[PDB]
């Protein structure tokens, strides 16, 4: 059974048994290619201090499923759109919470918006130079893009 | 400035202006092959109510950096020992928590003891397709080993 802390906006701690847990809604993210360069975005991010390297992700939102959140997140956060597949899920961070990622993958974008998010457009091989040498950190989504792009898309 | 509403064992959950942040202890995973398989573990997770398909992971403790945090996961989940690199870090997810994972590869492994924690040794191109087939959870670790590995362990 779980006893609740606290009941908040993205999140909720409870307590099961021993057990301190996080419940937070599940994400998507999305990996995009265009001209060998990945669609990165940056944001500051209160919980660590820095903007890290990720892709455009977001939280599902009531009535949504996770191809749906997708494309808003692509539309919201970077004004494109454009075919989406599913890759694959992930658990952030099992030991604590329940956050579940939805990966997709989208080809053929297209700019459907001219408009907090930086977009940074830039070649994965080159992202994890830069992480190798200290100079950006990643989210797991920016991680999880950089290798499905070298395991699958070269 | 943060205000502090739960300070626990795993986690502090705290309140930054509208943000509502998990501080939580750094983690370390740990990428094996031995014979073509990927050194998996399973254990139930409370938070998530399944056992999904990590690799040996685990907090950083007070004391430990992160390559001698891996060693001592490596040995006390699966009773090896091996020669480890640093490959790289990812936060879990940022948008909520500071959670940080370093990650390793360890090569030419040892049975050091002989002795909760599942090992399950697997080709990862199967736990791939057994998790595109619905049988098998990832954690983001379990995830980025399989990921590691198509990308350049081939
Ligand atoms: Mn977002
Ligand atoms: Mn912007
Ligand atoms: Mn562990
Ligand atoms: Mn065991």
């Amino acid at each position: 059974e779980r006893t609740y802390l606290y009941r908040g906006r993205i999140l909720n701690l409870a307590l099961e048994g021993r057990y301190e847990i996080v419940e937070h809604k599940p994400a998507v993210a999305v990996i995009a290619l265009r001209e060998g360069r990945m669609l990165f975005v940056r944001q500051m991010r209160p919980a660590v201090g820095l903007a890290p390297l990720e892709i455009p992700a977001g939280l599902i939102e009531p009535g949504e499923d996770p191809l749906e959140a997708a494309r808003r997140e692509l539309a919201e956060e970077t004004g494109l759109s454009g075919d989406l597949t599913y890759l694959f899920s992930y658990f952030v961070s099992p030991g604590f919470t329940d956050e579940k990622t939805h990966v997709f993958l989208a080809e053929n974008l297209k700019e459907v918006e001219a408009h907090a998010i930086e977009v940074v457009w830039m070649r994965p091989e080159e992202a994890l130079e830069r992480h190798q040498r200290g100079e950006v950190e990643f989210s797991a989504t920016g991680l999880v893009g950089v290798l499905y792009y070298h395991a699958f898309l070269r």
